[PDB]
């Protein structure tokens, strides 16, 4: 097992996972069984408890793992399947060791970071090193380890030691130190600064680790003299000084790395053979790059929500949209409309924003009301929903959005204006949205429905079914707790609000398709987790097609 | 609450708890409600799982706390009663916080050392600060905190930060930084070295903490020039340079501190009033010191055991003996006889040691076979027991020793040579010593009997009862799992091996007194934990008296 | 060039130079051209300005270098000749670089520790690496570098970096990291502590350097378990855990190292061939060891002086005496008599010490009044001199001692009681001792006579000449400024105080031999610098012989 450790300093968000994913797919192209471990210094356990605004999506793994999106990124770049084993936290380690302490596995003796924790860490490395993450049940040939934190963080120091020694328990050629750093560049001077890197690297080498390659997050490319300075300061080859300038899109990075020839370095460094044609794929990334460079019209989508204030909370969602944009080869605008700005409260506060938001909403080609948390903006959200329904604008609701859509329907079609979600109003005359958690044995209380679950189609006459390919069933990511009250579903069955998808029990509703509407659907499950550039998920692709006014032709053409 | 933090560097065993206990009792003399917190960096929880050879006694608290002996030392120096709350480990903190993490008390967000752990730490400080440790249910006036670890240990860094900030949340005068350091002195040069202290203090001040007083563990007293150098290096007053030279006995330290006038410093530093006569007790420590200086004959005791290889495993046991030695005003020799050296295996290996051990054993005035762990030396232990019984030498057995004594009796009196302990021989024809754990509800499996429990006397005609003062019952420390098989007890009732003490249920045996023997008793409970210089426990005092051949006169004289 | 870097931590006086000298001579025995560099972190330059009480002797090199005695130790252990080039200070480096800065050698640009100073350092390494220190004018094969300071001292950090990188500019096998540490052992516990070493080594490995061998200054030998612990903590072989316990004499260390087999390690580590018989000398150190173990009577010498308060100020002086003691095979007591204690001031202050000092003086077999600085004790010094002269006790005076002896003679023989040294009394009626410095061109003012200079014999009838071997001249170390006033010399020529040695000019007096005295001589030059175990200098050997009352037989026997 090659152990490529990805470290970094100066600031989070430097792009360690970006490089990791880029190299990972490169190594897969090379023909290696690539696996990876994300080590989160985190004291806590279970990313699923973290806020999506605070951090972003919690990628759901096949095993219902609630992990960081970067692992989903890895699953975008590599077909590999990851499990909870692939994401460790110190909280996890704590409980683990503490348990063993209670067990007397340490003879009741105190355990210390060294040797005991660092040993456990190394054990973990092997525990996952030995797990194949492919159909090929073979110990992967290379493991890329995203070590979170930055150099200097106490949270990561235990691992610095673990790895410091570890790299010597394994052979030199079986361990690679990648260090990502930052070349900041003030706008006031435009001078590319290396000192921060010098600081990080110096500290790292103080710690005892010495990068084999140093990735430099650069704005624009570095000039020679800078590279030469770095070379001297770090005592590394200018080859090893890797400038990765900012790219308009991530897809350019693998190509950049190719330009850099980092692969050849790895071949020499890790002593790896390679059979090749162009060194690596090439037409894969090359064609896509050509397509990315050669795009028509910009289709805009109104992201309506709370956490919608720009953040990367929707990075995989937009990426899913990008998958569709690439397929169709059109350009994509993401509008960020705070649903709150759609409310009359805003009209009262700043009607500029109020009317601006609605102006933007109308100017959008399609709308998306994703899931979210909090009562905030519910009104504006529903207003947007009703607007789209009335205006026959392509509407996709996800989770909360679907839930609210049903409520909206009840209110403005069944006249049940007091229909509501029990999530926010326990005194609801028509409890449309009701808390329906899972009650598995061994659990105290209910639990949120989460994981890859099977959804069954209730009918053949379903647009989504057609988009899926006439499948009898589909399996999707789930993450949601409230469900349709069947007490009112039955009052919605004579209505043109048709429920198409159901859980296996036939109880929880997963897909709804409003009849007599160019495109108005809602899903509970989360397809953006499974959408891939090659196989885009269909509710976003279909939404795009509707946003364009292509969809009917598409299906007519042959789907 | 005054928060006197005791820190230290260079090496463990520097004597932080020694100083803490000395100051503590001083502060009590001053008239303060003194309390204390022992912070053990320990990753583990529950000292009761640790080896007594590795560390030493696990002091049992009133609440069955299994803690470090230093807290017992504190209870020797102060009447105060400590609970488990008074001893924290990081293992404890881990689980605590982790639980709250699971509870979502942190909103599911990651927690970090700062602020979250350091806050928890400060909380803990208050949690215990608010607990009185006297009959006076009043928040103690001063808390001395023994912070374990040494400066530089990552294990303690979280607390360095907690306290760094904490001392500013409290007032200056409400926090005192005590730093204990080391003045080593090579024998090859005899030069007193200050650099190690300079290093520790420098690092500490780097960390952000600045000692108000620096205790210097010195061999011989420092000379002026050294003190002056330190003064300059640390930028502290030579008053603040406290030389605590090595003393023949701990009892001299409070007096040393008096000579140093550290109390007056505290009065000025912490802004504490003091009413006084001699500043502090004085005749308490003064008289004892006079007695310690004015001691007759040296009575020797044969410590027979495993862990008996010199260690401080028996520090409170010897101290208990010292309590008796002081009462009687005689001198005390502790012989350390590896029970293994009493075995014919040793005769085969090195008969010098073999015969030397037995020579020493005979030369001893009394013998002690304490509890212990491991099958090792059991033979030599039993041989010593039989020897003492035959020779009518004062014998005290504790726990294991008592257990083995009963077996020995059975073997060489009842002829049940295959009598044995099931602890080591599951195939025993006469299971004398049998596993009899407690089975409390909520526990899986049995548990060791531990804690302050009540023992009832089975008879008035008991030497120990007389020594106790004709009490109907006694309450003692317990720590033991195997008990007398009642199947054979009944065969021991017609024998002169009389069982005097029993648990409340009347099942487990705690005291045995061999009849027709100057002194041959065994106890399961552990009285050395409760013995005090003022009130020495009677099985050690009585043993001493027997070792002397005073006991009969003593009782005759009036007990 | 092999670059064996000797580092160390915890405390100065750990014995780095001791090990360096031991290994050095071993490597010479192996057959290597051994050289060495002593790097003193010292901000100052020229050890000759430092106090002999503060540090000790300033070894004078052939080139008049004023350096640390350890280099003389190296010249005791190895025949090699060292020059000023072999001792560098940071003060030296400062001025050197600053000069080049002024020269514009850096283009007027700022220079920094890195790269500029660390480069200069590496340059220095080569500057001396290229200098042979043997008759063989060949680049030495191995350079042992005594890096002064301890790990953690900022004074040495620049060199840590220089070497960190340097060891990679040279090959692995061309660089060896020796780290000397300390295993302290409290007398209160007797527990050998490893943590301090763990701290030092950890820090060192933090810095980026990793010992190939760790010398452990131990009191008694370490036991296995300790070594095994260290092995784990440092991740080094127990071979690499070198315990060097305290030895009664330094000469035992090379033998210890042999027992350890460190040489074989070096052979494997540095990839050095070795032709051998016993691996190394053996009978050299073995015979001496046998002689050291097999010594007759203890001859005592009264060291009379100021700085005489025990210090190692006289380490090479006593060592010179040891050379003689070994030759004669007798035992040696060094009495340390503060000359001040010989004065009536002391009689007034503490006559116990007064009479004790004189009692000791009489009990001494011979007396030594060496050079020294300061008016203090001059009276007691002279009193001792007159005492020895009257009592016909073997007297050797050096520098100041010789000077005072002449004054004493004048006072109590010529009656010139006001005769004095102008060094301390400018109002002297008979200026015996006068300031006679050298006035070399290019110097402002005079300078102290220093360096290896030639002294000529004024006569054949000289005991010292005979001891030297009838040499027409001798060359010795010089270090002294005041000389005999020739105005009174001429009044001493008709006296029995005969001046035997003179400088080449025939002006400054170097040797005086009192006639009609078993042994009363004085020298200005400093022979203890040139005395060797094999070739002991004769004024100490002769003094010993006189102290014994063997000298006449010796010469009679054949010298
Ligand atoms: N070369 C690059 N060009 C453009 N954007 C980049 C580049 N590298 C990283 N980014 C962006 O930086 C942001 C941070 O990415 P990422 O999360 O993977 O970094 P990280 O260092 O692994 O910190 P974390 O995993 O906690 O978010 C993303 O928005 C990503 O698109
Ligand atoms: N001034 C002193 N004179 C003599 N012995 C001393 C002195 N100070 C401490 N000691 C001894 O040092 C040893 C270590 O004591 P102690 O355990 O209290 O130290 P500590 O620094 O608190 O480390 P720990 O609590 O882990 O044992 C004991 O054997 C004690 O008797
Ligand atoms: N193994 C040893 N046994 C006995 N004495 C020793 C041993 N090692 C060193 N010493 C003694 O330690 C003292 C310090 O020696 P030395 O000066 O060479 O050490 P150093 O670490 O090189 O510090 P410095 O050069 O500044 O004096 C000397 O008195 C020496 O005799
Ligand atoms: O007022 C000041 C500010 C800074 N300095 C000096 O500036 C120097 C830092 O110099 P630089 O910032 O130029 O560092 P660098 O060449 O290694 O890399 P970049 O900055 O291009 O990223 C340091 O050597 C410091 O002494 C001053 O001397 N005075
Ligand atoms: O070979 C050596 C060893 C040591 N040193 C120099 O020794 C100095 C350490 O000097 P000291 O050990 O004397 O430190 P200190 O006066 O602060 O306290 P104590 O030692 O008495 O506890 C440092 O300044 C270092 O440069 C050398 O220059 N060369
Ligand atoms: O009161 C205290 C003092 C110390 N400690 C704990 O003591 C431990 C230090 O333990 P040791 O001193 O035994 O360290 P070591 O085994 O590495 O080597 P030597 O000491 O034999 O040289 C640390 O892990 C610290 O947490 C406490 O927990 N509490």
């Amino acid at each position: 097992m090659k152990y490529i450790l990805v470290t970094g300093g100066v600031i989070s968000g430097i792009g360690k996972g970006i490089i990791a994913s880029s190299v990972g797919t490169i190594l897969k192209s090379c023909g290696l069984h690539v696996t990876s471990i994300k080590i989160d210094p985190y004291i806590n356990i279970d990313a699923g408890t973290f806020s999506p605004y605070e951090h972003g999506e919690v990628f759901v793994l096949d095993d219902g793992g609630e992990v960081d999106l970067d692992l989903g990124n890895y699953e975008r770049f590599l077909d590999i399947r990851l499990t909870k084993d692939n994401n460790l936290t110190t909280g996890k380690i704590y409980q683990y060791v503490i348990n063993k302490e209670r067990k007397g596995d340490y003879l009741g003796k105190t355990v210390q970071v060294v040797p005991h924790i660092t040993d456990a860490i190394q054990e973990w490395v092997m525990r996952q090193a030995l797990i194949p993450v492919d159909e090929d049940g073979l110990e992967p040939q290379v493991c890329v380890i995203e070590l979170g934190g930055t150099v200097g963080d106490i949270e990561s120091m235990p691992f610095i030691e673990a790895f410091r020694q570890f790299q010597f328990k394994v052979k030199r050629e079986n361990f690679c130190n990648i260090h990502v750093s930052l070349v900041p560049q003030p706008s006031s001077t435009g001078e590319q600064k290396t000192k921060p890197t010098q600081n990080s690297v110096r500290e790292l080498r103080g710690l005892g680790l010495s990068p084999d390659l140093v990735v430099c997050r650069c704005s624009n490319p570095l000039d020679t003299s800078v590279k030469e300075k770095i070379s001297m300061f770090c005592h590394v080859e200018p080859e090893q000084v890797i400038c990765v300038h900012d790219v308009s899109s991530i897809y350019r990075v693998p190509l950049l790395l190719e330009e850099q020839g980092v692969v050849d370095y790895f071949l020499r460094r890790l002593d790896l053979p390679i059979e090749r044609q162009p060194r690596k794929m090439l037409m894969k990334w090359k064609e896509m790059a050509d397509r990315y460079d050669r795009l028509l019209e910009t289709c805009s989508i109104a992201l309506v929500g709370k956490y919608t204030k720009f953040s990367d909370s929707y990075a995989s969602v937009i990426k899913a949209l990008e998958h569709s944009a690439l397929a169709i080869n059109h350009k994509l605008e993401i509008k960020y409309i705070d649903s709150a700005d759609l409310e009359p409260i805003t009209s009262q506060e700043e009607p500029v924003r109020y009317h601006e938001a609605w102006q933007k909403l109308c100017s959008a080609h399609g709308v998306l009301v994703p899931g979210g948390f909090g009562v905030r903006g519910t009104e504006g959200k529903i207003q947007a929903i009703a607007w789209a329904r009335n205006q026959k604008k392509p509407f996709l609701g996800v989770c909360l959005g679907m839930q609210l859509a049903v409520v909206e329907f009840s209110r403005n079609v069944l006249g049940w204006q007091d229909a509501n979600s029990t999530e926010f109003d326990p005194t609801t005359s028509h409890p449309v949205v009701v808390d329906m958690p899972e009650h598995n044995p061994g659990q105290m209380g209910g639990t949120m429905r989460l994981g890859k679950r099977r959804t069954l189609f209730q009918t053949k006459n379903s647009v989504m079914r057609k988009l899926y390919g006439d499948a009898d069933y589909l399996e999707e990511r789930h993450r949601h707790r409230f469900e349709v009250n069947p007490v009112w579903k039955k009052c919605l069955e004579e209505q043109g609000l048709k429920f198409v998808g159901q859980d296996v029990e036939g109880e929880r509703m997963e897909i709804v398709e409003l009849e007599d509407h160019p495109f108005f659907v809602g899903v509970q499950y989360h397809p953006e987790f499974l959408s891939r550039p090659i196989k885009p998920s269909p509710p976003y692709f279909g939404l795009l097609l509707a946003s364009v006014g292509r969809l009917s032709h598409y299906l007519q053409k042959g789907c």
